């Protein structure tokens, strides 16, 4: 009497669609019917209901093990494990080489049709969809990417988020004006500034045009209450110019191009918070950022009331929880890793059913076309059964081949109303 053994092979991942159901796949007995127990490698994978089980033993040649999926309303494949355990021995079932236990590969098909709800942040309307551009799938060939969170968000005369350019990048040698870098400084001096590195700069400008916008009334005011520093009175405007060609760009923004003229654009880089702080109170780190120091508002923030923030995440956890807060509490969003640090503006999130962040709307200063560009959030290990670690890679639809951008974390950008409120009851106790 022979011992009846069973063969799978493991080559063939076994992929359900999308659709809750019962699935089914077949696992060949040799030498008659093994008396075992399939099993999923974890029990509390909430999209699996039970445990399989071997539904049909009537062909001898094989059995066949069903188990049952919910809905996939994820944009992603997810994946599961079946391993097989001898009744009689307890012990779980090899597979061909003898070595490793005989596991079948589930991977239950993502939803080709999710329905998705946006979070932009606050202040800066949302996209139109005549304001919505598709794009092109890049090797430029001419499929595009079909999925609907997928498209840039063009700027136009009537959009409402900030997305300043290197004039670094679009420069063209021969081409653009000669004066193209040149800046009308404080004292009217001329000055030719340059950004290739100022990715953070560019970041805070974009928060802070926003801040400027959403604090207008308050900043009018302090314009008129404070004793305010003769050499700083013009610093206190946002300009901010849609519609300019790329040979004009260095006349779209004005606090871009303080950053450009007076901060550094040292290869190292710098940060978000930094350019934030600097142009927003004193503080001593920022002393020797650049050859001035606006500091615009020190009677109203201080490091100890400070409006920004800096956060990490590793996690999916860690990183939902965080974008949601920050959009629920109207704040602007520098996202930054380390790649030199880079930085980019992000100014709102695309959701799944299951309330999954799916992807981001980046302005993104390195990048060409006066749009914000998506960019697609995705993880490498369990979304379900989260490990310690799972990092929130970015996935930039723009490029050809797109490394992973692991996101270290946010800093962010508070409107302060607390501490502009503060300020404007103090004065008036004073009249
Ligand atoms: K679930
Ligand atoms: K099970
Ligand atoms: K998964």
């Amino acid at each position: 009497k022979k011992k009846p053994q069973i063969k799978y092979e493991e080559k063939q991942a076994v992929m359900p669609e999308s659709a809750a159901g019962t699935y089914t796949f077949e696992v060949q007995t040799i030498d008659g019917k093994l008396d075992y127990e399939p099993y999923f490698t974890s029990s509390t994978l909430p999209w699996i209901t039970g445990a399989p089980t071997i539904s049909s033993r009537t062909d001898p040649n094989k059995d066949v093990i069903s188990f049952t999926c919910l809905k996939n309303k994820t944009v992603w494949n997810r994946r599961a494990y079946i391993k097989f355990k001898d009744k009689k021995t307890g012990q779980y079932i090899k597979g061909a080489d003898g070595k490793a236990d005989l596991t079948v590969n589930i991977i239950q098909k993502k939803n080709e049709n999710p329905v998705v709800h946006y979070k932009w942040v606050d202040g800066i309307g949302a996209p139109t969809e005549n304001q919505k551009i598709k794009m092109k799938i890049k090797n430029e060939t001419e499929d595009y990417f079909t999925d609907p969170f997928v498209f840039k968000w063009k700027e136009t005369a009537d959009t409402k988020f900030y997305n300043v350019r290197k004039l670094d990048k679009l420069y063209v040698q021969g081409q653009f004006p000669s004066n193209y870098f040149v800046i009308n400084g404080i004292r009217n001096e001329q000055i030719q500034g340059r950004d290739i590195s100022q990715c953070w700069a560019k970041t805070a400008s974009n928060m802070l045009h926003w801040w400027f916008e959403q604090n207008k009334d308050y900043i009018e005011q302090y314009k008129q209450k404070a004793a305010i520093e003769e050499w700083k009175r013009p610093l206190y405007k946002h300009d901010y110019i849609r519609g300019l060609q790329d040979e004009d760009e260095g006349k779209k923004s004005n606090i871009a191009n303080i950053f450009r003229a007076y901060s550094h654009n040292n290869a190292r880089g710098g940060y978000i918070e930094d350019g934030l702080t600097w142009y927003l109170y004193k503080r001593d780190g920022q002393k020797n950022l650049g050859s001035i120091y606006p500091g615009l508002f020190n009677d109203v923030f201080a490091h100890d009331t400070s409006p920004i923030n800096i956060e990490r995440c590793e996690t999916k956890k860690e990183f939902e929880q965080l974008m949601n807060k920050t959009l629920d509490n109207k704040r602007a969003i520098g996202i930054f890793w380390q790649g030199y640090q880079h930085a980019v503006t992000c100014w709102g999130a695309a959701y799944d059913e299951d309330n999954n962040i799916i992807c981001l709307y980046i302005a993104e200063s390195n990048l060409p076309e006066a749009v914000l560009y998506p960019f697609g959030v995705r993880y490498k290990g369990n979304i379900y059964e989260e490990a310690e670690k799972n990092r929130t890679y970015m996935f930039n639809y723009a490029l050809s081949k797109p490394e992973n951008i692991y996101i270290d974390g946010l800093t962010t950008l508070d409107k302060g109303e607390d501490q502009w409120k503060k300020w404007l009851e103090a004065h008036q106790k004073g009249e």
